[PDB]
C-alpha cells in the first residue's frame, strides 16, 4: 500500500505522479484521497510513483498517456545502489559510465535503465552491484572484476 522500492527494482508497474496528475487534470496529492492506493518510493527521495492497479477508472485515459518506466529506477536511487557519484550522469561532465547508460527524464525527473544495465553485465537482476574506480581497491595479484571502462569496475554482493 505505502512501500519503499527496493533501488534495484524496476519501476514495470508504476507511472510517475509528477505526470499521471497533469494527465488527469487533478490536484498534484488528489492520489492522497483515493481508497485504495498503491504508492512507491526510492529511500533517499519523496518522488511519488503510483502503481498501475490502483489507478481509477475515471482516470484510465490519463493512465495511458503516461511515459512507460520498464526497467527503469530513479538515477538518483541508481547512484545510491550503486556507488556511482552522481556527476557521471550528467552529459556535460563526458563521463564514459554515462555512454554505457540508457538515460531519460520525466518532468524533470531522471530514470536510468537498471534492467539493460544488468544484461550488459550478463548479471541477474537480484544481485547487488557496485561500480567503482578499479584503481580503488583491488588486493588481488591482477583486477578480476567486470571492467566497463578505461577506469571503472562492477563488483556484486
Amino acid at each position: 500500500k505505502s512501500l519503499i522500492l527496493p533501488p534495484n527494482e524496476f519501476l514495470d508497474h508504476y507511472i510517475l505522479n509528477a505526470e499521471f496528475h497533469r494527465f488527469a487534470g487533478i490536484s498534484k496529492n488528489a492520489y492522497k484521497f483515493w481508497k485504495n492506493v498503491e504508492i512507491g518510493r526510492y529511500q533517499g527521495t519523496r518522488i511519488i510513483f503510483l502503481h498501475r492497479n490502483c489507478i481509477l477508472e475515471k482516470h484510465q485515459q490519463a493512465l495511458r498517456q503516461c511515459s512507460g518506466l520498464n526497467g527503469f529506477v530513479l538515477a538518483s536511487a541508481f547512484c545510491s545502489f550503486t556507488g556511482l557519484a552522481p556527476s557521471h550522469l550528467v552529459e556535460k561532465n563526458n563521463s564514459s559510465i554515462y555512454k554505457l547508460l540508457e538515460l531519460k527524464e520525466i518532468c524533470g525527473i531522471k530514470f536510468v535503465n537498471l534492467k539493460k544495465f544488468y544484461d550488459f553485465l550478463g548479471l541477474n537482476y537480484h544481485q547487488h552491484i557496485y561500480i567503482e574506480k578499479c584503481h580503488f581497491f583491488s588486493p588481488a595479484p591482477f583486477e578480476k572484476r567486470i571492467k566497463i571502462t578505461e577506469s571503472m569496475c562492477v563488483g556484486y554482493y
